[PDB]
């Protein structure tokens, strides 16, 4: 008895893609760039053929949160889905010119950690953009405001 439809991994990835479209409505909310990418996942789908995807899917997302000094920024997301995925999960890199390329790097490094635990094995993409805007935020240090006002 066959199941579903065949190469279900590639309609595993189009699904989510199809979905965050969605959930951001938003006009400057997530920017795909390679846009390419997700027609051959649609494609391959119907030809079940698995034979065209040569370029990742890769799309930036853009959040706006505060991180200090009751202060908003962006945070552009660079996520990729691989060839694999749910197999592997995608190679999501944050940045952000509030970040530093010290910060940054430990918070990309930890990112990536919290699915590996939380979401392991599974199409879930919002599940980090919650654990960054959270932490994000935590990362970004600015200090423009000291206490104890001089007068004269």
């Amino acid at each position: 008895g066959s199941s579903g439809s065949s190469g279900e991994q590639a309609e595993a990835q189009l699904a989510e893609l199809d979905l965050l479209a969605s959930m951001f409505p938003g006009e400057n909310e997530l920017i795909v760039n390679d846009q390419l990418a997700v027609a051959e996942l649609k494609d391959c789908i119907e030809k079940k053929t698995m034979e065209g995807r040569s370029s990742k899917v890769y799309f930036t997302i853009n959040m706006n949160l505060d991180v200090s000094d009751e202060k908003m920024a962006m945070f552009s997301l660079a996520c990729i889905l691989p060839f694999k995925y749910p197999a592997v999960l995608p190679e999501i890199t944050v940045r952000s010119v509030l970040l530093s390329r010290s910060q940054q790097t430990q918070l990309n490094t930890d990112l990536t950690a919290f699915l590996q635990k939380h979401c392991h094995g599974d199409v879930c993409i919002l599940n980090a953009t919650e654990w960054v805007r959270e932490h994000a935020s935590g990362y970004v240090s600015r200090d423009t405001s000291s206490s104890g006002p001089s007068s004269g």
